[PDB]
C-alpha cells in the first residue's frame, strides 16, 4: 500500500469520471445543439460534430481500459492484504466506487454542465483517438466479421 | 489456475455479454416497436415497456459487477503467475476480453435480434432487478443530493 499506489488508483477513477461525463455531456448535446455550437466557433465543438463516432469509440474504450486497470490494481492490494477472500473485498468496493464516482456522479453532473464539459474534454479525447479509435474500429469491424462468418448478422 | 475458476470467468464473460446485448436489444426497440408487443401479449415486452428505467438500471448495475468480477479474478491469477507484473497483464487481456466478447460484440449481435434477446433477458433481469434496482436507485438518489449539496446542480 504506497502512497502511490492509492494516488494512482484515485488517478484512474478521475479518469473514469473523466470519460462517462464526457460520453453524456456529447449525447446530450447531440445532434441538435452540437450542431448550432459548431457552426459557431471556436472550436471543439465542429470537431465534436463532424465525428461524433471516434468520440463515443475513444470514449468507450478508455473507459473501459480506466476501469479495468483501476480494479487489477485494487484486486492486488485486496489479495496481498487478505489472500484470496481480497477479490470479493475488491470485487465489491471497486463495484461501488466505479458506479458510484466512476460512472452515475459522473453522468448526473454532465447533463447540468454538456457544454463546457465537451468544450474541455474535445481536444484530450481527439488526442486518445489516434490510438483508441483505431483499436475499437478494429475489434468493431472483426466482430462483425465474426459474426456474419457463424451466420448470426446477415451475410455479406 | 484451477479449471473451475477458469470456468467462472468465461461465465462471467458470458453475463457481461448477456447484459450488453439486453441493454442493446432493449433500448433499440423502445419507444415504438416495445410499446408494439406490448400490446400483443405475451409477456415480457408489456414488462420492459412498462418499466425500461428499472432494467436498464439493473443491467448497468450487473453490467459493472460481472466486468469487475472477472477482471479481479483474472488479477489474481496473473499477479500469481507474474507478480506486479501481472496488473499490466490482466489489464491488457481483460481489456481486449471485455470491450471484444462482453461489449462490441454482444451489442452488434443485438441490433439484430434485439426482439428475441428482449424476450429471453426479461424476466432473469426483472429478477435481478429486485436487489439492483433499489440500488442503482439509491446510489443515483444519494448522487444528486451529494451534486446539490456541492452546489454542481441546482439547488433542490
Ligand atoms: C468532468 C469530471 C472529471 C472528474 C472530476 C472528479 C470526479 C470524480 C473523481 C472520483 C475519483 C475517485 C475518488
Ligand atoms: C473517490 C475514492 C477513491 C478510492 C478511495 C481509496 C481507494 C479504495 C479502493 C479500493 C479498496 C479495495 C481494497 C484495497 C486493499 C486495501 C489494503
Ligand atoms: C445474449 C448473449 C449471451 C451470451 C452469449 C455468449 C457470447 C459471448 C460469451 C463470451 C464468453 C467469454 C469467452
Ligand atoms: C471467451 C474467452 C474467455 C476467456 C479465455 C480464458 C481466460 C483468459 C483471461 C484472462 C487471462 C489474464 C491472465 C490470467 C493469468 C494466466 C495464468
Ligand atoms: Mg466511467
Ligand atoms: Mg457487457
Ligand atoms: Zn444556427
Ligand atoms: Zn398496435
Amino acid at each position: 500500500e504506497n502512497p502511490w499506489l492509492w494516488a494512482v488508483l484515485v488517478l484512474l477513477l478521475a479518469l473514469s469520471a473523466f470519460f462517462s461525463a464526457s460520453e453524456t455531456a456529447i449525447t446530450t448535446l447531440y445532434p441538435w445543439k452540437l450542431k448550432e455550437l459548431a457552426e459557431s466557433k471556436n472550436g471543439p465543438f465542429r470537431l465534436l460534430a463532424e465525428d461524433i463516432t471516434r468520440f463515443l469509440t475513444t470514449i468507450l474504450v478508455g473507459n473501459n481500459l480506466v476501469n479495468i486497470a483501476a480494479t487489477a490494481l485494487a484486486t492486488e492490494l485486496a489479495t496481498q492484504a487478505f489472500g484470496s477472500a481480497g477479490v470479493g473485498v475488491a470485487t465489491g468496493a471497486m463495484t461501488f466506487l466505479i458506479l458510484f464516482f466512476g460512472e452515475i456522479t459522473p453522468k448526473s453532473l454532465a447533463v447540468h454542465h454538456a457544454e463546457a464539459i465537451a468544450r474541455l474534454a474535445a481536444w484530450p479525447i481527439y488526442g486518445l483517438s489516434v490510438l483508441f479509435y483505431p483499436v475499437g474500429r478494429f475489434f468493431s469491424l472483426v466482430s462483425g466479421g465474426l459474426l456474419r462468418l457463424l451466420g448470426l448478422e446477415p451475410r455479406l
